[PDB]
């Protein structure tokens, strides 16, 4: 089996991207954040405390033939924003881009944090990181992309994510006319539950490439891409009157400048993000200081080559016995 399904951005920044979802019998279509930076299926609900929704479609199991509690279970999830959520687990079928899992865990939130409830366009999140990181307890559950796994013609899944435009996520299958050139696989670590890799280096618009080693996740619910502190001085070196501010929490520069793009080394190829990408326009409604894409992870413990990144990319989530991850230019 295989299954396709369009990702678009919620955005005129591409702040993060939602996906289709079916969930139950008959069919709840919720939009949920494909992230493949975390492992727990969830979603506003019908047990959504009232005033902690605004906007969002919930599933209501309750209208659900499929739907059964997962008597006991809860679960309770913090991501690297801050932002939280909490609750209890239905099992039901669910269904992307035509693939369809039975039995699939749904967490269903109790509660949200403010930045979801504010998110009115994300009725949840849909992981794709390693089952070992997924919080339902006391039985810990399996991904959407694990149940799905045996049933794929292949076991992958694909983020084709767009620059200000739809982009598609696979399932089971590599579009072959999704890229231009070859697909370069690196080496994954699972130990931390990610999809943690080693670029090769890097280089800041035409200048001459770095060769260093830098350890990060791909992570597609991540929307910046986060740096050691030296390479992202290098970069905003080159930007004038570009800074560091406390105040705004990162790197900002004038919104008259061009930015230069940015290269990441994936083994011996190239993916190159263009300057366009890394603007995230004004700090506030009407400000001459921009905010950049492109920050320090000093303090966030991991590099996390986030949708920045990822969008320059046709990337290939291989979840095969040896998990490995590809990135084709695109």
């Amino acid at each position: 089996s295989t299954g396709s399904a369009t990702t678009t951005p919620i955005d005129s920044l591409d702040d993060a991207y939602i996906t289709p979802v079916q969930i139950g019998t008959p069919a709840q279509t919720l939009n949920l954040d494909f992230d493949t930076g975390s492992s727990d299926l969830w979603v506003f609900s019908s047990e959504t405390t009232a005033s902690e929704v605004d906007g969002q479609t919930i599933y209501t199991p309750s209208k659900s033939t499929t739907a059964k509690l997962l008597s006991g279970a809860t679960w309770s999830i913090s991501y690297g924003d801050g932002s939280s959520s909490s609750g209890d687990v239905y099992t039901d079928t669910v269904s992307v881009g035509g693939l369809t899992v039975t039995g699939q865990a749904v967490e269903s939130a109790k509660k949200v944090s403010s930045s979801f409830t504010e998110d009115s366009t994300i009725d949840g999140l849909l992981g794709l990181a390693f089952s070992t990181l997924n919080t339902v307890s006391p039985t810990q559950q399996k991904t959407f992309f694990d149940n799905a796994k045996a049933s794929l013609d292949s076991p992958v899944f694909t983020a084709d994510l767009g620059y200000h435009a739809p982009g598609t996520y696979n399932f089971g299958f590599i579009d072959t006319t999704a890229y231009t050139g070859s697909i370069t696989y690196t080496a994954v670590s699972t130990k931390q539950g990610f999809w943690e890799w080693t670029s090769t280096g890097y280089a800041v618009g035409s200048g001459t490439f770095k060769s260093t080693s830098i350890d990060g996740i791909a992570d597609t619910g991540t929307t910046l891409l986060y740096l050691p502190a030296t390479v992202v001085s290098a970069y905003w070196a080159q930007v004038s009157g570009a800074k560091s501010s406390s105040s705004v929490g990162g790197y900002v520069f004038p919104c008259s400048a061009t930015l230069p793009s940015f290269t990441f080394g994936v083994g011996s190829a190239r993916i190159v993000i263009p300057g366009d990408y890394i603007d995230f326009g004004p700090i506030s409604t009407g400000s001459s200081s921009c905010f950049g894409g492109i920050q320090s992870s000093a303090g966030i413990g991991i590099n996390i080559f986030g949708d920045v990144a990822l969008k320059a990319a046709f990337v290939v989530f291989n979840g095969a016995t040896t998990p490995t991850l590809g990135f084709a230019s695109k």
